[PDB]
RNA sequence: UAUCUC
């Protein structure tokens, strides 16, 4: 059900999703140019212990400037007061029960909020991370990715797809889905964020991963989601582990009013989707 | 932690 929930949104969306490779490619290039790759592995490392503080966290927030500072696909902070119009009143009831939802459901830190958009993955950043240790041109983990992403056209990619993969494109070696984890940041890699940076690298598709919003289309974005939600009963999930691609489209969308929800540079954002997008229910 | 694996 999860992959038609996905593939319900992606055709009720196709028109705010478009052709982003190139950016994406422009963005690992600049990363590649720019990045200071050994505190790259510092930060991998530290992501991955067993019990972090905030001399970690400093260090994860620090680098992500630094990427965030020479990317283009970028999020900006950008609240938005949804109020009638595109949006019914009925929507808008449905949209703030949704996120009161989002909000209802080992780290050593003073304050827990310097966590938030710091663990994202980017399509750029693991491209570059994978073409820099993977010690391949940009083009080799470009084309490995593509096949993920067309793979995602038909299915969630799972381990056994990846290691078909490898054996055609051996860089996506580097993806180690036994060492891949929970909550390791974007510098560390995992099948999800390959699999989020494939689905950009296609001709069409309608990938979700591609979709840009702005103040303007905002409410049209969310008013198609909710087309889709009634038609196929979809649902924010009550048990705090699960996320499904509708929780996952919501939240990601009401972070900001400005910028690509799932494939940007998220990482100068501060607040979570339910203090970055309130309804006007009047 | 908008992240893991399916
Ligand atoms: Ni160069
Ligand atoms: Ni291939």
């Amino acid at each position: 059900k999860s992959f038609l929930w996905t593939q319900s949104l992606r055709r009720e969306l196709s028109g705010y999703c478009s052709n982003i490779k190139l950016q994406v490619v422009k963005d690992a290039q600049a990363l590649l140019h720019g990045l200071d790759f050994s505190e790259v592995s510092n930060v991998q490392r530290l992501m991955r212990k067993e019990r972090r503080d905030d001399n970690d966290l400093k260090r994860l927030r620090d680098l992500n400037q630094a990427v965030n500072n020479l990317v283009e696909l970028k999020s900006t902070q950008q609240k938005s007061i949804l109020r009638v119009g595109t949006l019914t009143s009925d929507d808008l009831l449905i949209l703030a029960a949704d996120l009161e939802k989002l909000k209802s459901k080992v780290w050593d830190v003073k304050n827990a909020e310097l966590l938030s958009n710091q663990f994202g993955t980017m399509p750029s950043l693991t491209l570059a991370c994978l073409t820099k240790q993977g010690q391949v041109d940009l083009n080799d983990a470009v084309q490995a990715l593509t096949d993920l992403g067309l793979i995602y056209t038909a299915k969630y990619p799972n381990t056994s797809d990846l290691d078909r993969l490898t054996q055609s494109h051996p860089i996506l070696n580097m993806i180690d889905t036994k060492k891949s984890s929970l909550n390791i940041s974007g510098y560390n890699f995992s099948l999800g964020a390959a699999v989020k940076a494939g689905a950009c690298m296609l001709d069409g598709g309608n990938m979700l991963e591609t979709i840009k919003v702005s103040p303007q289309t905002m409410d049209g974005i969310l008013k198609s989601i909710l087309k889709v939600k009634k038609a196929l009963g979809m649902f924010i999930s009550d048990t705090p582990g699960e996320r499904n691609p509708y929780e996952n489209i919501l939240y990601k969308i009401c972070l900001s009013g400005d910028g690509w929800p799932y494939i940007a540079s998220r990482t100068s954002i501060t607040g979570r989707a339910w203090e970055n997008t309130v309804v006007d229910l009047e």
